[PDB]
């Protein structure tokens, strides 16, 4: 009937064979799908209507239970789940409300932890063996790519994000950070740090964006397109145009969804594919 799972908010008995699972992160949604569990409810994709294209078909008739930052507890209760999976960084405040509905287990954070989070979700679902195969398959595809890249990994890759009111330079404890590191890519300067990002990068700090290759991506909250507005301002600034990466023709806009925001094992595989497309 049950198994005990240690997690970010304690120790909880969960079904040995969960039948009606609700999943409260985008990255966790991908874990479930790859582990052969279709959730009865899930938070909408950050920039989907409601689902990212890469999971849309797999999410047919899944009930939207809010978004990752603001979950709808009433909708979750209505689904009568036997297991709820969330994340302490996103959902700590609603943990007790979720626990009142069904056994609830939390991962700790997002940042660069996608692979450990995936393994945790596999444990929570009692699908460790299945999870080992998914991880092994990803690592094999990763090894395939390392071979195809050869010494192209010796390039310093710079990661820049435009968001509403905030230009960021992404560092090591991030989705792109840990995957670039696993592949063996170098990073320039502070992008080697094991923190999340340099935040609120000014036009004066544009020099900190340089590298051998510069990948930038943009997040827009809504129809205001405030992220894209900031991108336009920065990439047309003379300081940006004088970056070595830009003068070399090696500054590229990449997809926010697969390079950062989806954040799960399906996206990780799509990121490998995109890197192969761009470098090989």
């Amino acid at each position: 009937e049950v198994v005990t799972v240690e997690h970010a908010m304690g120790k909880t008995e969960v079904p040995a064979n969960p039948k009606r699972v609700v999943i409260l992160t985008n990255e966790g949604t991908e874990a479930l799908l790859e582990l052969g569990v279709k959730p009865v409810g899930a938070v909408k994709s950050w920039t989907g209507d409601p689902w990212y294209p890469h999971i849309k078909d797999k999410m047919k008739d899944v009930k939207v239970v809010g978004d990752e930052g603001q979950v709808n507890v009433e909708t979750i209760a209505s689904l009568k789940p036997d297991l709820i999976i969330g994340n302490k960084m996103r959902h700590e405040k609603v943990y007790e409300q979720l626990k009142a509905i069904a056994p609830t287990v939390f991962s700790e954070t997002l940042r660069g932890e996608w692979k450990d989070n995936f393994k945790f979700y596999a444990k929570a679902l009692n699908k460790e063996k299945e999870g080992q195969k998914v991880v092994a398959d990803y690592e094999s595809r990763m090894k395939d790519l390392k071979g195809k890249l050869g010494d192209k990994v010796n390039q310093e890759i710079s990661m820049v994000r435009f968001m509403p009111g905030d230009v960021r330079i992404y560092h090591g404890d991030t989705f792109s950070g840990v995957i670039l590191k696993e592949l063996g890519f170098k990073r320039p300067g502070d992008q080697n740090k094991d923190d999340f990002a340099e935040r609120n990068v000014s036009k004066e700090r544009i020099s900190a964006m340089d590298g051998d290759v510069l990948f930038y991506f943009t997040f827009d909250k809504g129809n205001e397109k405030k992220g894209s507005e900031l991108e336009k301002e920065y990439i047309n600034d003379p300081l940006f145009k004088n970056l070595n990466a830009v003068k070399n023709g090696k500054a590229y806009k990449v997809d926010d969804v697969i390079w950062n925001t989806a954040g799960g094992v399906i996206a990780a595989n799509l990121l490998l594919d995109d890197i192969e497309k761009r470098f090989v």
